[PDB]
């Protein structure tokens, strides 16, 4: 029988295997993250999941915030409070700032942009190039509204994505615009008329300008007063170079080389120069912890950033049938871009305000539900908010390029496990 004064534990091999039950989905998933760091497939990752009740408050950090060894020859850890490059995960923040302007009566979503953005309204549409080889520009048909900007239906694209714009740069129309190695996000012409199609573009850079002009504040100040302050965030900024405490702790960017699949240090412009102006499309540096505070507040509908009914607006399908059909066609045919990250390659989607909306359950009752909102950022950052499931999640890496198979697979494994164990 048992030893006097001591707790009755397992006393031989058979009864020690029994005393602890088998490994659940979350434990197994954590092992997969640890192995991916151990085998040098990723530098590191932070994964986080929350529900509204507080019963789910899960944060795990794996690996390093860089591939460069520090002053003690160690690889410093990626932490929940490590300042990271958000890239397009900034777009959700800028969307929130716009909606706050709407709430305070500074703007109307269906108002034309001409009043606050006459510089955008004046820009032509690039229709193509004649056989002579010169640019064929024309006047826009219809007006861009704020809701066009928030839903990426304005006609704006990104130079690095659209062939017409790539040829536009090639012909030498966009050389004088850039500063400190970062491209002038505002110079290129539009490639369609507003309302014509869903096109991923510089819409939130323009929406950020609109906020600055409507409020009389620069985006950094507006961010601090209206997103950071009410959530107690002190770690979220457009102006990393002016925050020496964040600078000393920041993640380095890592890039996976096409050839040998090896990880290398990525010495890119965004970490050694702020520029002068805040870009609402891609400019924010923040910790995963601070970002989760935003997601969680939206999930809770706690009124700290926006009124519950304004938040509900973000999750409503914004596109009419023709646009919804065209967006789905484009996304299904573009797995090389993969806007939806871990989501199935073929899925019925729409766009809300702030991200892609799933119009059907991803896998019945096993994973994300209809009505869930999602987007991401370049360095394999993925966020989602799932009101019907009562969960929000984020997977933060600092690894380019976007849509890295190892990161996507780990992200899927993380979400699947959390849903399997904790979705209510
Ligand atoms: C929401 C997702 C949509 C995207 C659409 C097209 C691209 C692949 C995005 C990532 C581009 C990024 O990894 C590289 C670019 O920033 C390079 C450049 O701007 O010169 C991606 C990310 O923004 C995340």
């Amino acid at each position: 029988h048992h030893s006097s004064g001591l707790v009755p534990r397992g006393s031989h091999m058979g009864s020690i295997i029994d005393a602890a039950a088998a490994a659940g989905p979350v434990v197994l998933m954590e092992t997969a993250f640890r192995k991916a760091v151990e085998s040098r497939q990723i530098p590191g990752a932070v994964i986080m999941a929350r529900d509204a009740s507080g019963n789910l408050n899960y944060t795990r950090c794996f690996g390093a915030r860089t591939v460069r060894r520090d002053e003690n020859n160690q690889l410093p850890p990626l932490q929940v409070d490590t300042p990271c490059r958000l890239a397009a995960a900034t777009k959700l923040l800028t969307t929130i700032m716009v909606l706050q302007c709407m709430e305070r009566g500074l703007v109307d979503l269906d108002e034309t942009v001409d009043r606050l953005l006459p510089d955008l309204s004046a820009m032509p549409v690039l229709e193509g190039f004649d056989d002579a080889g010169n640019a064929r520009l024309r006047e826009r048909r219809g007006k861009i509204t704020l809701r066009h900007l928030l839903t990426h239906t304005s006609g704006l694209s990104y130079v690095f994505l659209h062939p017409l714009l790539r040829e536009y740069m090639a012909q030498g129309y966009l050389q004088s615009a850039e500063k400190f190695g970062i491209q002038s996000r505002l110079a290129p012409p539009a490639v369609n008329d507003p309302g014509a199609e869903w096109i991923y573009g510089t819409n939130l850079d323009w929406a950020g300008k609109l906020v600055e002009r409507a409020t009389g504040l620069d985006l950094e100040q507006y961010l601090q007063e209206n997103i950071c302050a009410p959530l107690g965030i002190t770690d979220m900024t457009f102006k990393l170079q002016q925050r020496p405490d964040m600078l000393a702790r920041r993640a380095d960017q890592t890039h996976r080389n096409s050839a040998d699949g090896r990880l290398r240090y990525d010495d890119s412009v965004y970490f050694r120069a702020d520029g002068e102006e805040c870009f609402g499309g891609q400019g924010v540096f923040s910790s995963p912890g601070s970002y989760m505070k935003v997601l969680h507040s939206l999930l809770k509908r706690d009124g700290l950033l926006l009124q519950p009914q304004t938040v509900d607006l973000m999750f409503q399908p914004a596109l009419e049938p023709r646009l919804e059909e065209q967006m789905n066609q484009h996304m299904d045919a573009s797995p090389h871009i993969n806007y939806g990250g871990p989501m199935p390659m073929v899925l019925r989607r729409s766009f809300g305000l702030g991200g892609i909306i799933a119009l059907e359950d991803l896998d019945g009752e096993n994973w994300r539900r209809k009505g869930s909102l999602t987007f991401g950022g370049g360095p394999n950052i993925v966020w989602q908010i799932d009101p019907k499931a009562g969960l929000c999640t984020l997977a933060f890496f600092q690894l380019e390029p976007w849509n890295d198979p190892v990161c996507r697979d780990l992200t899927r494994t993380f979400e699947h496990a959390i849903y399997a164990q904790y979705q209510q």
